[PDB]
């Protein structure tokens, strides 16, 4: 007769029930005032930012009319308002923030994980591991689809995987932007163009003109995944190094050693990126030249030759901008 | 010389700066203990649920050995443990919850909007309006692609829109599940199958056998969007009615009038759904019959004929289940 155990467990879980429901009640109260605090802080910050920017506008428009001797105080005045802006960014980094017009077309609730600092730093790492693992899958299946097979089922499967990976990746990093980062919005239009390119390659009716481009496209995709493979290593190394510099617990790792390490890494890495840039430019060129041949007539060739050229222009300019800015930073 | 205004605005915004940073500090503190409370509550609830289910298991296995006269107390004992489970569901409805293995493959942070009740009820409405608006776009462009055009560019564009809409929609409702709902997981595998179907239709190389199926597929897509058009009306009406019943402020709207209205609406709606079910079954049949013709040889025909049949079986069974359960509920 084990019922006795069950019944006295019933009432002891019952006493637990009330002592836990009291906690639940006070929790609800706490949540209420915390919400009020959040609303108050956000409204106040918005008002202050507006006031600051407008007064800075007024001072800037009045500045040329004024001589430099009294303008001394003025230049350190903007030199301090900019850091006031920086601290405003710091403070806004926690308060829940509105969605940025692309998430709001897929979602509509609020996801600002960075209510802590560990809770954010341990999201970017997960993102990096996602990029690496998917690159493994793509390089493997690209090898299979280029050296040993010639069908169109497998080719369509590879292109579908590509067009899914790019879209989930643009969602992750469009969250990672409003949490906080400097992600240089070209790096997202890059995904949109690459998605359009794969999509067009998906409805290419074969014949005697597909087989002339399949080889180059597959090989280039292989190489690009390899570059992502190396870039993982450098990026993750940089992230851990920078945390270990910000966290002084391990040892007083000076900024000098970090900078030397990062500079050596980047300067070693850069030739491969430039090789890839020129590889796709040559790719676009051969595609146009092929299109000029009067033997083909398919609208897919020019529409698959423009994204390559656009994509090269953007990538080349942005890489040079980053290296040049880093060089002046020194 | 407007500098004076600017400088005294500087120091008055400065006094504002400290009086706001104090608020920020206390806000951070509050957030800290609120996090501790959340963790404590979730751990406690997990332990209690495990204990309750295991003791219920023990009682159930011991029950057949025991006679009914003493089992009286036993049946109201399970009749009360089930409501204890219900209240546990209520309480867990607020605490942040882990992601369900599909979001965690696209995301990895936590989005439980239902920290309130308005903040959730005003998400489902947005979801409904999204479904309606996208149905408008699809019905319009389907009309254009069937009566007046015959190309393949426009057809591919329509199929791409379909395969994007289904995927964003499965993301929205897979959030809406873990917030809280009874969404009958067949209704999501439905989206996966429909996505696979459109994908296969996307790489169909035309010829003398595509033109025999294009008409039926487009017309069926039109009709299906029309059913979504009506289902919006009924669903939104039901949601507002149920809120107006739960909210007794307007008037003591009895459950009887609500039930009569909902029953009339559903009984009026059902014939169209059944028509659609049989429409797609006939569609799968004609597709197989066409495949039997020795004049075609394309692997796309059987792979486009199975999802139709599978999809019909699932839809028919699930609709009958819902109507039967609702009938016993009365
Ligand atoms: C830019 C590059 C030198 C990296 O340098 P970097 O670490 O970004 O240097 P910065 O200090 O400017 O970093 C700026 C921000 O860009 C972010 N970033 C996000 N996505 C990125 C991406 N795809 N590439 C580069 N930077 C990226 C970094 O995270 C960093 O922000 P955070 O560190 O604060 O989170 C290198 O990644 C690059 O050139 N990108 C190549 C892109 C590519 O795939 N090309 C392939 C051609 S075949
Ligand atoms: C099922 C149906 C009668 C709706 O009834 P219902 O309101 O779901 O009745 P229930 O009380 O069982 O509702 C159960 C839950 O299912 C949810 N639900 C979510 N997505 C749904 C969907 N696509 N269809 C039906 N119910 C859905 C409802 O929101 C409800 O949960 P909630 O009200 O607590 O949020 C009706 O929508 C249906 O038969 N679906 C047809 C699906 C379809 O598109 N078929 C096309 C064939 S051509």
């Amino acid at each position: 007769g084990p019922l006795g155990d069950c019944l006295r467990d019933w009432e002891d879980l019952q006493q637990d029930f009330q002592n836990i429901q009291e906690t639940h009640r006070l929790y609800r109260l706490k949540l209420e005032e915390l919400t009020k605090l959040q609303n108050n802080c956000t409204s106040s910050i918005t008002r202050q930012k507006k006031r600051l920017q407008e007064l800075a506008l007024a001072l800037k428009k009045c500045k040329p009319s004024l001589p430099a001797e009294a303008e001394g105080a003025a230049q350190e005045l903007e030199n301090q308002m900019k850091e006031r802006q920086g601290l405003f960014f710091d403070m806004e980094a926690y308060l829940p923030k509105k969605n940025g017009l692309y998430l709001s077309l897929v979602l509509g609730n609020v996801n600002v994980t960075l209510l802590s600092k560990q809770a954010k730093f341990a999201y970017k790492d997960e993102y990096e591991k996602f990029k690496l693992y998917l690159t493994i899958i793509l390089i493997l299946i690209s090898f299979t689809c280029r050296f040993l097979l010639n069908s169109r089922v497998t080719d369509a499967a590879f292109n579908f995987l590509l067009v899914w990976y790019y879209c989930t990746l643009t969602i992750r990093e469009s969250i990672l932007i409003n949490n906080g980062s400097r992600i240089k919005g070209w790096w997202v239009f890059h995904h949109y163009v690459s998605t359009f390119l794969s999509g067009v390659m998906l409805t290419w009716p074969d014949g005697l003109m597909y087989q002339k481009f399949r080889n180059q496209f597959l090989s280039f995709s292989m190489y690009q995944s390899f570059v992502q493979f190396l870039q993982y290593y450098y990026q993750s190394g940089c992230l851990y190094r920078l945390r270990a510099l910000g966290e002084r617990h391990t040892m007083d790792l000076t900024v000098e050693g970090f900078q030397s390490w990062m500079w050596r890494g980047l300067t070693f890495l850069l030739p491969f990126l430039f090789f890839g840039h020129f590889w796709q430019l040559f790719n676009a060129l051969t595609l146009f030249n092929l299109a000029q041949d009067p033997q083909c007539k398919e609208w897919q060739v020019l529409m698959c030759g423009f994204p390559f050229l656009l994509l090269f222009l953007g990538n080349f300019f942005t890489t040079l901008r980053v290296v040049h800015h880093k060089f002046h930073s020194q």
